[PDB]
């Protein structure tokens, strides 16, 4: 078993999860078995705490796990499916350890920081390394990338570990890559090594040496910065890489191969691979890297989310809209519209704002309305809803744009005015949405249903089933609580609601489709985990196709 | 709230406990109300699991902590009661953030070590602080000594902690005392204060600055060590305090006062102390220390115990009878006798050590059988107290000697031959001692008996009602399981073993003395766990009066 | 004696010498004596070694001195007059201190770098910071900036002098003032505060703490980075300063005067300042800040100089230039004019860049040729003044302008057609510029003229005479070594250059002023030394009258 560890320099916001996940995307094309360990130097042991207007985008991996979006970023570039383990944190090291303590199992022995949470960190790290992600073979590399910058406190237990843990795994199998800072003051307009000196003098006192430096500056930086920091850091001159700001982050693997990292990687890791088919083709990633910078016509999309900020609220859903619009080769532009600004409390407090975000609204080509964990500005998202739905224009739902989506279609068009949730006003006599929690053995309750289920699709006349290349079911990712009520759901089935796919049991219902209408259905698990770039989702998929009228061309 | 923190330099075995524990005694003879808390970087919560070979002496609070030892020498050092708070781990701060963040009362927010974990340790530090610990008068002064040595990687959260606090209770309430080593190599036999040059440097580079540097070394340094360390540690000559190995401990807080550390700590933590009665009179603990280098009379005892090695795993017995012969005007020579070179198994495998050891057992003046928190070895604390029974040799017995002394009882006294416990060989007819756990509201099961407990002795005739000053109950500490049973507690005496003292409820048996004896006494509880410096207890008192046969005259 | 030490951070080019020099000038508006010294880390003694091409603009004060630029930037900045020991380097102390040892006035001791160089360091700034700067009498205050970073090993001496100095001294009367870089990644458009937590961690551990924090940023920073670099760094609030890129450099002290830094260092230096007087009037400096940002019309200057690059190779003669162009109320627009790109030799290779910067040179308003300590592209120089002789184009020549003029005037108007220097062409019968050093006593061979020198003017018509304000002599600086031939200041004297200024002795030429032109004048010394901000120096001051068509208007 082969390592790479990424570690970083000066500051925190340098770069280090598209350094990692680049690595993985080049040994992954080269032949190689793949997997990726991230750790994040943070007390917290889930994402389920996390507000999300606080970080953004809890992603769900397929066996239930709330984890950050690193992991979510590494399964997009690398093609995996990482586990609850790939994401190490403080918390969770530190209460293995003390759990093992208070049970008696080091045998009445006083348990310090070096060695034992050292030591359980390394066996952690050798234990979810051979774990397979990629059908059942075993990994053959490992990308280990820890937060952080070296010097802070919270990340000393850590570093302490992987010099004990780089003499463990025989030093001819470990490789460290430092990414660092190199500051430009335009005072004078010349790169500065030194930030990079002092973050390498802490790295080499702590015990680690580095075998890569990668360099983040905004253009290339010369032969003689190049040539200062293998001065200084004890590397080879052609072992410094610089990755400047480029177009997008599909051009960050095909920089790294410009720069021969496959070849180091090869000789100083001793892997075998057999340079000779194009040095290991990453063709279609040139062709995906290319249309990135090509494509011309544009395609409106509208996110009505409650958290307008963007720092990684939307993360997964944005990606989703790019990779499908990159695969109808169009551009795609992207608006962000307030849903509590859509509501006529703000019409009430000033218009201003309110007919401006409406605009923005009404001048797009198709709508979505993504799952905010809460009910903080519902009713802008059901005023859309309705909107789009007596426009004919395009609308996907993702997890509680189900929900909306119901309840404005019963509110106006089934005379039930009075519809609404028991996430907020739970004294309501027309209970639209019900809590029906999952109850499986190995329970005292009930929880979310979490994780990867099965979707059985329910008859022929449908686009959805079209777009899923017709199958006959469909694994997905769901995070709910909440549901429909039967009665309901056969209730408002003969006005033009049909409900195309729900599960084994047919007891709850996950994908809504209204006919006599282009393009709106809705989803109450999140398709938006499962698109790569490679290979779109067929939801967005067929989102995109429909607001630019290409979907029925599409279809045949 | 005025607060002295003492921090550790170049080692860890360089003294620390002793200089914080002599800080809090001259502040209290000062007429200061003092408070301590001591910090252990290790993972452990308590000490119920260490093994007593492996630390020694688990101290028990009388609110029923098992806590380290030090926390019994502040007890012994300063006459106050302490709190299973008056000492912070690792692990209880991990695990009290962990746990807050885990209940959601971060309100979604990412929990990082900096600032949480050191919010934390602030907010205890303040808290446990002000908790008064003699009578219900709040503390002036709180010593804080911190485990460790600066720059370990286990201590790093506390001194950033410290840092921060340091400016949150506004400077002039801050003291910060600097302990190091200034080592002396014999091969030209001078000190040198390079070591401390750099752990002073790397204590300031974390944010702290020291107000006295207390040096150790093994005699006295000159004036010019002592200004080449004021010189790089930015303190005066006269805050450079020396402290060679002296004949005791108890001769360290007079060579601090010596040294004029009352006046700087009253003008630098702003103290009003009127110096005027003999600046606080350290009168008794002056005629103390000078008892104990006049002692000249011997009393040899001898200490049947398990782990024969001495890294403090009988410190509280051995300071209740040097505690106790120093009151009696005598010197004190322990012998510490292998319990499991006592059986004559080692009898069939060599005879020499098994002679040697019962020779040594043989001419000794008394006997001490401790309680080891365990059974092995028991057999030869059985023959010690045979021996001892069938001789007229006085002796006293522990939480363990009392069971041992039951059970040698009944097996050569009532013919019980097959007598035992429940302990090990749980299969006995006659189980002389049982397990008769605590049921207290709160408890599902049965744990300890734990902490303070009150005890009502029975009749007139008995020494240990004299050597108590006659009261009606003592109140003393329990850390027991096993009791004896009642059956056999009527049984056996009419023999001649008499039950003094016992609970409320008289259900169980604490104190047993065998009469036609000078003194063969027993108690389930610690004795040694309430001995002071400057009282001694009466159940040591005792022996030592007895095995110099200065008892009776003692009594009136 | 009262210290303000400027210390640098996280790079180098940082703006610590607009920081010292603001410092200065604020308190000198206050009404106090301020004097500075300059420390640089390398191994030179002078810059009577330095290339032009390599560092520029070697600054010549009036003892003779060759030293930094930026002992010309405090001249200018703080009014005063610096001397040779202003400016301590890393060679000139080791030198001071090896020549002691090797004449023994150490008394056979070792002498090492702690405590003999650090000591000499510290009487050395001691020392100078008491001689009179401003007439005669004593500084007040003194700015002490240490060139290079904090944690580099070539600053490290100085340092520890300055530790061991802030306690000579008495805390009271030293303050430190600590410039860091707070950089931005536009990857998240949020400004990092952790290489300055690194740098100040450093100085802390070093023995330095900080007094002020000035940030340097492009835009403010709010107030949640001022409270974490306040909580990490152990100062206030108000005492971390943020100085953002403004439009000049004038506009420095000003911004500094907003964030109340006189009223901080009144109160922690403890001088007594009676802040009445409008807090100490800035008065025309606000004038002429607020003229650097009110220019419109324009004028537009040709420098005719060899290295076209300006790394600061021109400071002086460009910022006399500025000064004099915000006297007159103009924008002020430079030219710099390669000079070997004018000569024909350029011409036979490509006329491209021959043609483009003939044309430069040809849309210009005024020509300056400034003074380069060599005779490389010498013949550009030659061809220039020739064609703003035969172009009534407005000239000032400066220590070699001179020589170009009176060289170009002897061969295209006297028929000397081969005349020449002995700079270069030694071997010349008609030798218009000669060798005559200066012969003082204390001297065996010659050396330059080198410092203030006086000059006296010749007769009335002149317009020199007018600008300098019709006095009898002046003092100026003089760095040269070759002078002209006086056969030929009588020959070419009846021909239209009449010579204005000369020295005492009238054996060498100083001032050539050929009439029947608009302003045609040169000067042996360097009038670019003593120009100000708030008074300009009269050759440059007419100069820019001349190119704009108002010197004749101004004379009246
Ligand atoms: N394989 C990846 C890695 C990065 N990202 C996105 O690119 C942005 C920048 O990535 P990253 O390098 O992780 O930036 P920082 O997290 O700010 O830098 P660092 O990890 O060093 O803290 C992130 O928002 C992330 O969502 C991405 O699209 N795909
Ligand atoms: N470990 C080091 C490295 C360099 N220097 C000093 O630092 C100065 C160079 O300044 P700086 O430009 O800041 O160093 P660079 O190596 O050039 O780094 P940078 O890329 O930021 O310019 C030199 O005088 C050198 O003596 C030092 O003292 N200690
Ligand atoms: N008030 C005190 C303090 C110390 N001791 C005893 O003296 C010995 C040495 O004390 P200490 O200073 O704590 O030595 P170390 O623990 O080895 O040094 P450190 O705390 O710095 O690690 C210990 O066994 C302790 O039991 C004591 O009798 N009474
Ligand atoms: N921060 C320091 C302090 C001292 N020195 C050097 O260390 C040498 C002195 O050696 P040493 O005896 O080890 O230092 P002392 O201060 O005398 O420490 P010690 O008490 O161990 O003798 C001197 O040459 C001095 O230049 C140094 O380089 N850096
Ligand atoms: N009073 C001053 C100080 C600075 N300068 C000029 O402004 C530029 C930047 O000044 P400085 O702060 O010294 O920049 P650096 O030298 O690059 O930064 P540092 O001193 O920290 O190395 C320099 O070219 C200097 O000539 C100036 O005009 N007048
Ligand atoms: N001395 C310190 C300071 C901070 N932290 C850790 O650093 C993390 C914060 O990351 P970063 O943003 O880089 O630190 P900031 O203080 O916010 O610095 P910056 O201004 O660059 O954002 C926190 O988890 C905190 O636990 C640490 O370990 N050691
Ligand atoms: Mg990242
Ligand atoms: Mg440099
Ligand atoms: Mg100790
Ligand atoms: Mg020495
Ligand atoms: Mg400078
Ligand atoms: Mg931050």
């Amino acid at each position: 078993m082969k390592y790479i560890l990424v570690t970083g320099g000066v500051i925190s916001g340098v770069g280090k999860g598209v350094i990692a996940s680049s690595f993985g995307t080049l040994l992954k094309s080269c032949g190689l078995d793949v997997t990726s360990i991230k750790i994040d130097p943070y007390i917290n042991i889930d994402a389920g705490t996390f507000s999300p207007y606080e970080h953004g985008e809890v992603y769900v991996l397929d066996d239930g796990a709330e984890v950050d979006l690193d992991l979510g970023n590494y399964e997009r570039f690398l093609d995996v499916t990482l586990h609850r383990d790939n994401n190490i944190t403080t918390g969770k090291i530190y209460k293995l350890v003390i759990e093992k303590e208070r049970t008696g199992e080091y045998l009445g022995k006083t348990v310090q920081v070096v060695p034992h949470i050292t030591d359980a960190i390394q066996e952690w790290v050798e234990r979810v390394a051979q774990t397979p992600v990629q059908g059942s073979s075993k990994p053959q590399v490992c990308i280990v990338e820890l937060g952080g910058t070296i010097g802070d406190i919270e990340g000393m237990p850590f570093v302490e570990a992987f010099r004990q843990f780089q003499f463990r795994v025989k030093r001819e199998n470990f490789c460290l890559a430092h990414v660092s800072l190199v500051p430009l003051p335009k005072a004078t307009g010349e790169p500065k090594t030194k930030p990079t000196q002092s973050s390498v003098r802490e790295l080499r006192g702590c015990g680690l040496s580095p075998d890569l430096i990668v360099c983040r500056s905004e253009k290339p930086i010369g032969l003689e910065v190049k040539e200062k920091i293998s001065n200084f850091c004890h590397v080879g001159p052609d072992q410094v890489i610089c990755i400047h700001d480029l177009n997008s982050i599909y051009h960050v693997p095909l920089l790294m191969e410009q720069n021969g990292v496959i070849e180091y990687l090869n000789e100083r890791l001793q892997l075998n691979i057999d340079m000779s088919k194009r040095t290991k083709c990453l063709q279609q990633w040139r062709d995906l890297a290319r249309r990135t910078e090509t494509v011309r016509r544009e395609v409106c999309i509208a996110v009505v989310g409650k958290y307008t900020k963007f720092t990684d609220s939307y993360a997964s859903v944005v990606k989703a809209l790019q990779h499908a619009a990159l695969a109808v080769n169009r551009k795609l532009e992207l608006v962000f519209i307030e849903s509590c600004l859509l509501e006529e409390e703000t019409l009430h407090s000033e218009p201003s704002k309110y007919h401006k975000e409406w605009q923005k609204l009404c001048d797009s080509h198709g709508i979505l309305v993504p799952g905010g964990f809460g009910s903080r500005g519902m009713e802008g998202k059901i005023r859309a809803c309705q909107w789009a739905r007596e426009n004919q224009k395009p609308l996907l739902g993702i997890c509680l744009g189900l929900q909306a989506a119901v309840i404005e279609f019963a509110r106006n068009k089934l005379g039930l005015k009075d519809a609404n949730t028991t996430e907020i006003d739970p004294n309501t006599a027309n209970a639209l949405v019900i809590d029906m929690p999952e109850h499986h053995t190995g329970q005292l309750g009930g929880t979310m249903r979490l994780g990867k289920r099965i979707t059985v699709f329910s008859d022929g006349p449908s686009v959805i089933r079209q777009l899923y290349g017709n199958p006959k079911s469909v694994q997905e990712r769901h995070r709910h609580r909440y549901e429909v009520n039967p009665k309901y759901v056969h209730l408002l089935e003969e006005q033009g609601m049909r409900f195309v796919g729900t599960d084994v049991d047919k007891t709850r219902m996950e994908i809504i489709e209204l006919s006599g209408h282009p393009y709106f259905v809705a989803t109450q698990y999140h398709p938006e985990y499962l698109s790569r770039p490679l290979k779109p989702s067929p939801p967005f998929l067929g989102l995109i196709l429909a607001s630019v009228d290409r979907l029925n061309q599409y279809i045949q």
